[PDB]
C-alpha cells in the first residue's frame, strides 16, 4: 500500500529497488557472469556512441516514468533526451523512458518482470529492448508494435537503434564475455 | 548432431522431448501447480469449443513442423485443421502447428525457450499463444506480428482467439485454479 511519490521519497538500496504496478520489488544481487556481461556490454556501447555525443549508456540508472520507477542494468539515451542542469551537467533525476533498454539475466531475476518492464518501457517511448539471457546464449528483441524478435546464432548480429547503427554485435562476440 | 528424421524415430520419454534448433530438450518434471492450472485450462476451452464441433484443444500433443518437433502443455486446433485418417478418426501425427498454444511455467522449465516455442507456432500459423506464469499470476498473450501483451489485474479478461471468443476467463479465475 504504497504510491509512486511515497516510493520516491525513500532511501536507496543494494541492490536497487524497484517500483512496479504498485509493488516494490528489490533488484536481483549481482552475479559475475552478469557483471562480466553488464559492464562491458555499457564500455562497447559508449565507445561507439559517446565520442560524437549521439548517445550515452548508464549503468544501473533509475527511470521514473508512467506510473513505475525502475533502475534497468543499462540504459541508453539519446544526446537531445538526456535531462540536464543549467550549467550542462547530467541532472541526478530521470523521469524519461531510456532511447534503448538492456536487461541481462542471473539467477535469481524474474524474466516475467523483467519482460513487463521492457515492455512498459516501449509503451512510453523506447525504440528497442534487449532481453539477455546469459544461460541460454540468447537475445530477445522488443520494438515498438512489432513480434519479439530471437537471436541466438553465433554468428547473428543483434539488431541495434538506427542511432547505434555503427554497433556490430554478434550473438558469438556478446556472450564472449564470459570467457 | 542429430536430424530431424532420425529423432521421430526416437523412443517417447518421461518427460516428453522436443526437438528446437537441432537440440533435443526434455520438457521439466511434473508438478502439482502446473498439473491444476493445465488440466483446468484444457477442460474450461473444451466445454466451450467441443459440443459445436468449433475446435479440439488436447494435452501433451506432439507438434511437427518447420523443422521442429514440440509437446506444447495445451494445443488447440480448430475443427477443418484436426488431421484426420479415411475412416474419420484424429490421426497419430500431426504434421501442422496448433490453433492456439498454452505454455504454463514450472519451476525447471526455461522461459526463453517457451517463448522461442510460442514463437515458432506463430511463424507457422498459429493464431495465439499463451504463456502462463502462475508465481507471478501473469498471462502473455502472443499473436502474429504484434508486440506481447501482458495481463495480470484480477478483474481483467486474457484475450482468447476469435474460435474461443464465448471463453471469458479473468485473471482472477485462471490462478483460482490453485486454490
Ligand atoms: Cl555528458
Ligand atoms: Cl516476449
Amino acid at each position: 500500500p504504497i504510491t509512486l511519490d511515497e516510493f520516491l521519497k525513500l532511501p536507496e538500496t543494494e541492490p536497487a529497488s524497484e517500483y512496479i504496478e504498485g509493488k516494490i520489488i528489490q533488484k536481483p544481487m549481482p552475479q559475475g557472469k552478469h557483471s562480466a556481461i553488464q559492464s562491458e556490454c555499457v564500455s562497447v556501447i559508449n565507445s561507439v556512441v559517446k565520442p560524437q555525443r549521439i548517445a550515452r549508456a548508464f549503468l544501473e540508472l533509475r527511470c521514473t516514468f508512467g506510473d513505475h520507477s525502475t533502475v534497468p542494468d543499462i540504459s541508453v539515451f539519446i544526446w537531445s533526451r538526456i535531462p540536464r542542469e543549467e550549467n550542462g551537467e547530467i541532472a541526478n533525476i530521470f523521469l524519461i523512458a531510456p532511447d534503448w533498454t538492456i536487461e541481462i539475466l542471473s539467477p535469481d531475476q524474474s524474466q516475467t518482470k523483467v519482460t513487463k518492464n521492457i515492455l512498459h518501457c516501449l509503451k512510453h517511448g523506447t525504440q528497442m529492448g534487449w532481453l539477455i539471457d546469459p544461460d541460454e546464449q540468447t537475445v530477445f528483441v522488443y520494438r515498438p508494435q512489432q513480434e519479439t524478435e530471437v537471436f541466438d546464432e553465433p554468428d547473428a548480429l543483434v539488431p541495434v537503434p538506427s542511432f547505434a547503427s555503427e554497433l556490430h554485435l554478434s550473438i558469438k562476440d556478446l556472450f564472449s564475455w564470459l570467457l
